[PDB]
DNA sequence: GGGGTGATTGTTCAG
DNA sequence: CTGAACAATCACCCC
């Protein structure tokens, strides 16, 4: 339980940082990124309130195999900040 | 020697 | 604008 699962006020959190490097992107936005086109792209009917939910819902259903492509897609958008943060120290100290 | 914190990321949708 | 559900993350730094 070292991670609440309860409300905190969260959203474009403001900054701090020399630099800031940001961390990196979560396989929840390379696979919405994929899904967001293609669930809308079936649904267009249905709203943030389906697409959305659903896209979460439908996201861990898939299976880890099946993230692979996002998922090992996020480790790829872990290095990429990594290197803003590489250099967020050899930069800022 | 192990802990937990906060910060961030992106979509869609809307008044 | 921005946040809100939805989800992952995980790098960051410490005493």
């Amino acid at each position: 339980m070292v991670t609440p699962r309860e409300p905190k006020k969260r959203t474009t959190r403001k900054k701090k940082d020399p630099n800031a490097p940001k961390r990196a992107l979560s396989a929840y936005m390379f696979f919405a990124n994929e899904n967001r086109d293609i669930v809308r792209s079936e649904n267009p009917d249905i709203t943030f309130g389906q697409v959305g939910k659903k896209l979460g819902e439908k996201w861990k259903a898939l299976t880890p195999e099946e993230k692979q492509p996002y998922e090992a897609k996020a480790q790829a958008d872990k290095k990429r900040y990594e290197s803003e943060k590489e250099l967020y120290n050899a930069t800022l100290a």
